[PDB]
């Protein structure tokens, strides 16, 4: 079981790290959501689907920066909303093919009363996602640990 980004970048067997960098929607208005699909960002498959099923949760994710201090989210994994930040650990997501798939994440963020101005910055961190993916066969366990980036200033005109 490994995973990569969609540019490419790679956590081999045995989990780790890496930065993923969004593009987020310029302007976003009270009663909007800004949208981060990551699930048109990272993806895993399975080494051994002939023997092994993986198991895959968001074993929990955190908001930094603007995103923290400027909306009310919550986390939809496999289509289900959650709140983010996370206060629990998601389903578990069968990995069974070594075709890569999408990780099925996805943060809604719609701006609260204090919001105005600039809400995230660009070059931000927006959140931390860990990929926990655990199987069928063993005792791996393993996590996969995402930190997300904002390409581009989020606006929320006052
Ligand atoms: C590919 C592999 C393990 C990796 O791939 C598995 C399937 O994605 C994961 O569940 C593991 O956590 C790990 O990432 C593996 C496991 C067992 C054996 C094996 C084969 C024959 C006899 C004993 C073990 C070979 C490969």
């Amino acid at each position: 079981f490994a995973c990569k980004t969609a540019n490419g970048t790679a956590i081999p067997i045995g989990g780790g790290s890496a930065n993923v960098y969004v593009n987020l929607a310029p302007v976003v208005n009270v009663g909007q959501n800004l949208v981060v699909d990551l699930s048109t960002q990272i993806f895993c498959h399975n080494d051994y689907p002939e023997t092994i099923t993986d198991y895959v949760t968001l074993q929990r994710g955190s908001a930094y920066g603007g995103v923290l201090s400027n909306f009310s989210g919550t986390v939809k994994y496999s289509g289900s909303s959650y709140p983010f930040p996370t206060t629990s650990e998601t389903p578990r997501v069968v990995y069974n093919s070594r075709t890569d798939k999408p990780w099925p994440v996805a943060l809604y963020l719609t701006p609260v009363s204090s919001a105005g101005g600039v809400a995230i910055k660009a070059g931000s961190l927006i959140a931390v996602l860990i990929l926990r993916q655990t199987n069928n066969y063993n005792s791996d366990d393993f996590q996969f640990v995402w930190n997300i980036y904002a390409n581009n200033d989020v606006v929320v005109p006052t």
